[PDB]
């Protein structure tokens, strides 16, 4: 609400730095530090090993780049699957709203118009149309 206290950023120590004063704290190559406040353009301040001090920004890397694609693991939720179906009988429509298919093509279930009618499309979205359920066979209902 106040809009103050920006979040710190993870910085990586490019090299090791020896503390010369109490304000300055020691840093070792590879040591990760968090910059909660920038002392100056040439000096940065952050926390390391539970300690706080200052060091030349030229010795650390502010939020280093990520070479990993970052798969973000996975989750059982936030998922979806399209339904599958196959025509039971050859079908030859004569209208744009009505598509055509043979007695062996796969169909993607989208939704049910009413009870005996539904909308579907061929994988890849090549064709789309409506037709009676009694003329198609379902393989897997949508979740």
């Amino acid at each position: 609400q106040h809009m103050s206290g920006s979040e710190m950023r993870p910085a990586r120590a490019k090299f090791d730095f020896k503390a010369q004063t109490l304000k300055e704290l020691p840093l070792q190559k590879g040591d990760i530090v968090y910059i909660y406040k920038q002392i100056d353009q040439n000096w940065y301040e952050g926390e390391h090993h539970g300690r706080v001090g200052i060091f030349p920004r030229t010795y650390i890397e502010l939020l280093p780049p990520a070479e990993k694609a970052q798969p973000k693991k996975l989750t059982p939720v936030q998922v979806l699957e399209y339904g599958e179906a196959i025509a039971k009988f050859n079908f030859n429509g004569d209208t744009q709203v009505e598509m055509s298919f043979r007695k062996g093509e796969r169909i993607t279930l989208l939704r049910q118009v009413d009870e005996n009618w539904y909308e579907g499309r061929i994988p890849g979205t090549s064709r789309q149309g409506i037709f009676p359920i009694t003329y198609v066979d379902v393989i897997k209902r949508p979740l």
